[PDB]
Parts: C-alpha cells; sequence; structure tokens
C-alpha cells in the first residue's frame, strides 16, 4: 500500500484529498475508510491505502489510520 497524509479533510461532507508523494492528491471518500466508528480523518494524520482507479478516474481505497 502506498502511505500518504491527509492534506484535508473536510468532516462534515465526507470528503478530501491525500497527498503522497510522486503522484498527485488522491481524492478520498469516507466509504472508503477503513475501521469501526464514525468514518472521518483529520489534516496531517498519516494514512496507507492503495489508488484504485476505474472510469471515474482514481480515488483511494482501504485507507487505513496508521501513524
Amino acid at each position: 500500500m502506498l502511505e500518504g497524509k491527509v492534506k484535508w479533510f473536510n468532516s462534515e461532507k465526507g470528503f478530501g484529498f491525500i497527498e503522497v508523494e510522486g503522484q498527485d492528491d488522491v481524492f478520498v471518500h469516507f466509504s472508503a475508510i477503513q475501521g469501526e466508528g464514525f468514518k472521518t480523518l483529520e489534516e496531517g494524520q498519516a494514512v496507507s491505502f492503495e489508488i484504485v482507479e476505474g472510469n471515474r478516474g482514481p480515488q483511494a481505497a482501504n485507507v487505513t489510520k496508521e501513524a
């Protein structure tokens, strides 16, 4: 998985972008968030994820809150 950083996340709306080096920011939606509990992410937070690309373009998948 890649490892990146939550660039920003709009906790009300439920989406934002991940920063990963040598790629562009990756769009992230709450449904990609792994774990139990309210799905949300903080700016600055480190996460491990994959980028899954279909016909809608690239988005993050399997976001796990790393440290």
